[PDB]
């Protein structure tokens, strides 16, 4: 498939599988072994998903080599500084049972984010980690982490779907050799996306469903995409985009239904400082 070079010189693949929170892990772990055998090879969780000991189980399932997966975890608030991301770290490895993965990022742009930072840059340069980043950084953020430190991210992960387009963002990050990589490209369904008649339209044209649309666009864009479903002739809709494009006027008409709003929250709303901060969870 089609992959991008990260600004240290690793290969990404441009098209990935996220899973998320679940009730049940049987089905999450089933979920990734369908993702593996549909053709993904980046799978995305992250530690406050508790769900990285199923993540790692179907990769043991999946029969697929350990230098073929590209697998990202994330360090969850509560071990946000020096010692605290290190031994959060080693737990994500156990409980993945791996012995590297190939991209660590911050989850959230709160606590001693620094600390973190240079805990991270140690376990990459003890061949633990290929690439750090962050996730929900704003570029104010990016370029603080940048200023003051020895790694630049090589990702940052952040929403992006049609009513949240990251216009500017985007460009900033790449203008900076940061790959995007977007969450919620759907918007969870939010907001009638899925029948939206711009969408609905240009899918038509091509015999591809809106989803198939989105993920072409982010796609077009030059960003990394997480898609997630549990049914298994869904993901093989969501990965088959290589064979269609979208054109100029396509991706004008979808620029167009940008808002700049969030589907979520904002991270910036102090609100949603407190409520994040405050969870406890046993990772």
């Amino acid at each position: 498939m089609q992959t991008v070079k990260l600004n240290n010189g690793i290969a990404m693949p441009l098209l990935g599988f996220g899973v998320f929170q679940m009730t049940n892990t049987a089905e999450c772990e089933r979920a990734v072994i369908d993702a593996i055998e549909t053709g993904y090879r980046l799978i995305d969780t992250a530690a406050s998903y508790q769900n990285e000991t199923q993540v790692g189980n179907a990769l043991k399932l999946s029969g697929i080599a350990r230098d073929e997966l590209f697998i990202t975890t994330k360090l969850w608030l509560q071990d946000t500084y020096y010692e605290g991301a290190k031994a959060q770290f080693e737990r994500s490895l156990n409980r993945l049972q791996l012995d590297y993965v190939d991209l660590y990022l911050i989850h959230q742009p709160y606590g001693d984010v620094h600390g973190a930072w240079r805990a991270m840059e140690e376990l990459h340069q003890a061949g633990k980690i290929r690439a750090i980043g962050v996730s929900n950084f704003h570029p104010d953020r990016l370029a603080d982490l940048m200023a003051f430190n020895k790694i630049i991210p090589a990702v940052n992960q952040i929403e992006v779907n049609p009513f949240n387009q990251q216009l500017h963002a985007v460009p900033w990050m790449q203008s900076r050799g940061i790959q995007p990589e977007a969450w919620a490209p759907f918007a969870e369904g939010r907001n009638g996306l899925f029948q939206n008649p711009v969408l609905t339209a240009i899918g038509e044209k091509y015999g591809k469903s809106v989803g198939q649309v989105v993920l072409r666009w982010i796609f077009q864009r030059g960003i990394v995409s997480l898609a997630k479903s549990v049914r298994k002739g869904r993901m093989e809709e969501n990965i088959n985009i290589l064979d269609f494009e979208l054109s100029a006027e396509d991706m004008l008409q979808i620029a167009a239904l940008d808002t700049a709003t969030s589907a979520f929250f904002s991270h910036r709303d102090p609100a949603m400082v407190e409520w994040l901060t405050g969870r406890k969870l046993d990772v």
